[PDB]
Formats: C-alpha cells, sequence, structure tokens
C-alpha cells in the first residue's frame, strides 16, 4: 500500500504545516501537524476542556462505531517549546492520503495548554518519530508510521515541504519526480529516539564550506533551524545590522536586509536553503525588526534541522530495519 497527502502552511510565514487526516467511522476530518520529532497522535476532542477549545475541528469518539476506549490508558507530552498536553486514548481507524491503519491509538485531548489554544488552525499532531517516545501509559503504543510499515510497498515516508507553498507527505514509496539529482542518504541514530543524523558542515551564502560534524534532528515539528552558536554567529555576521536580542529571543535582523543563503552538507551532498527562507517576518507587526530563522541550539541541548531547513529538500524518513535518512535537492 501507499498514502500521498498534501501539506499546507498554516499561515503566510509557513509557522507550520497541516496534513488532513481521516479518524473514524464515518470519518472526521483533523487537520493535524506532522512531527517527525515525537511520537504521539493526540488530537482535540469532545473531552477537550471547552474553555481550551478556540475554533479548532475536534474529534467525538462517542460518534465514531470503530471507536474502542483503551481501558486505563493515559498520555501527557510536553514539547520543547514549552507546550503540553494531555488526556486518553482510542483506538480507531485513521487514513492519511489514502492509506488506512486499524487500531491506532487516538489520544484524546483531555487538557492542552494555551499556545495549542491559541492556534485554531492545529487540531492535533500526528508523531513521527521513534515510538519509543510515545508518552502512553502503561502500555506504550505504536506511531502511524510504525502501524502501517509492514503493509507499505517500501518502509519509508517522504516530506516535501514547500516554501509559502503546499507540499506533500508520501508514504510507502519515493516519487522520483519529486528532486532533481539524486538522493544522498546518511546514518541515523535513534538511540534518543529522533531522526538524528550528522550532517557534514555549512557554507554561509557564496563563501567556502567549512566541514564539520553537526550532528541534529530531522524534526518537521520544529518551524526554525537551530544549530550551535559558532555557526549561527557566521551566518548573521552576513547581514548588516543582525544582532542577537535578548528581549527578543533570539536573532533579529533589518526587515530592509537581503539575507544570505545557507548551505548545510549531507555526506558529500549540498542542500542550499535559499535566504528568503531564513525570514520569519516583523517581530511584532508594524516592526521593522525581523526574526531569524537560523538560531542558536545552545539552549536546547540538540540541533534541531526544522521546516527551514527541511523545505529546501525532498527528505526520505527510511524506516528499514536500519533507519535512514535521505536528502535531495528540488
Amino acid at each position: 500500500s501507499t498514502g500521498s497527502a498534501t501539506t499546507t502552511p498554516i499561515d503566510s510565514l509557513d509557522d507550520a504545516y497541516i496534513t488532513p487526516v481521516q479518524i473514524g467511522t464515518p470519518a472526521q476530518t483533523l487537520n493535524l501537524d506532522f512531527d517527525t520529532g515525537s511520537s504521539d497522535l493526540w488530537v482535540f476532542s469532545s473531552e477537550t476542556t471547552a474553555s481550551e477549545v478556540d475554533g479548532q475541528t475536534i474529534y467525538t469518539p462517542s460518534k465514531s462505531t470503530t471507536a474502542k476506549l483503551l481501558s486505563g490508558a493515559t498520555w501527557s507530552i510536553s514539547y520543547g517549546d514549552g507546550s503540553s498536553s494531555s488526556g486518553d486514548v482510542y483506538t480507531d481507524t485513521v487514513s492519511v492520503g489514502g492509506l488506512t491503519v486499524t487500531g491506532q491509538a487516538v489520544e484524546s485531548a483531555k487538557k492542552v495548554s494555551s499556545s495549542f489554544t491559541e492556534d485554531s488552525t492545529i487540531d492535533g499532531l500526528l508523531g513521527l518519530a521513534f515510538s519509543t517516545l510515545n508518552t502512553v501509559s502503561p502500555t506504550q503504543q505504536k506511531t502511524f508510521f510504525d502501524n502501517a510499515k509492514a503493509s507499505l510497498d517500501s518502509p519509508v515516508f517522504t516530506a516535501d515541504l514547500g516554501y509559502h507553498a503546499p507540499g506533500t507527505y508520501n508514504f510507502g514509496f519515493i516519487d522520483t519526480t519529486a528532486y532533481t539529482g539524486s538522493i544522498t542518504y546518511t546514518a541515523v541514530s535513534t538511540k534518543q529516539g529522533f531522526w538524528e543524523w550528522t550532517s557534514t558542515g555549512y557554507a554561509v551564502g557564496s563563501g567556502t564550506f567549512k566541514s564539520t560534524s553537526i550532528d541534529g534532528i530531522a524534526d518537521t515539528g520544529t518551524t526554525l533551524l537551530y544549530l550551535p552558536a559558532t555557526v549561527v554567529s557566521a551566518y548573521w555576521a552576513q547581514v548588516s545590522g543582525a544582532k542577537s536580542s535578548s528581549s527578543v529571543g533570539g536573532y533579529v535582523f533589518p526587515c530592509s536586509a537581503t539575507l544570505p543563503s545557507f548551505t548545510f552538507g549531507v555526506g558529500s551532498a549540498r542542500i542550499v536553503i535559499p535566504g528568503d527562507y531564513i525570514d520569519f517576518g516583523p517581530i511584532s507587526t508594524g516592526s521593522s525588526s525581523c526574526f531569524g530563522g537560523i538560531q542558536s541550539s545552545a539552549g536546547i541541548g540538540i540541533n534541531i534541522f526544522g521546516d527551514v531547513a527541511l523545505k529546501a529538500a525532498f527528505v526520505v524518513f527510511n524506516g528499514a530495519t536500519t533507519p535512514t535518512l535521505g536528502f535531495a535537492s528540488k
């Protein structure tokens, strides 16, 4: 089997991408944030505290003839940005782009943190990291991909995120028309439950490539590119007037600037992020100070190849017995 679904930016900045997901019978379609940095499929629901729902579409398990309460199971998650959610668990039929999993754990939120409530465009998350990170207790549950894998034509999914435009998540096949050149595959460590890999270096604009190992995670659920402070300083030094602002929370730059590209290495291959992809717009409405799309990871504990990086590539998440990642230009 295969599946293919379009993913759409939630706003004009590409702050996140939403993908329609069919849950239950008859189908209830929710727009979920596919997140290769986490491993829970959770949704706003008829059980979510009413004051914490503000415009999201909800899953109502009592209206699904295939929903079954997973007795005694609860979940609770906290994300790197400080947001969180928790609740109980159903199993139900879940379909993405024509690919169907029966008995998928659907984690129904009873509580969500304010950042979720305040984003009416995201109805929940669909985790695509390794199932070892799933938070369901006392019986950990599998991700949608883990459940589908054995049925897929090939045990892979691909992320093809658009810049200021829709893109595609495919399951079970490589669309060889969706990229240029070849796909360069690189080793993955699953020891932390992430799609963790080592970039071979970077360049700023037309500058020389610096060969240096940068361990990080491929994370579709993180907007920006978070890299070591040395690398980030070297990038922003090429933008007149750019500076790190403690009060804003990162590097800012004059909105009048033209940003240089940023290249990262994948083995001997190179992925070029155009400068425009690094502009996240005014820090507040009407400001002439703009927020940068490359930020320091120093306070995180891990480097994160988020959407800024991934949207410059066609990315293969190869879930074979020994997982690997593939990157191609497009």
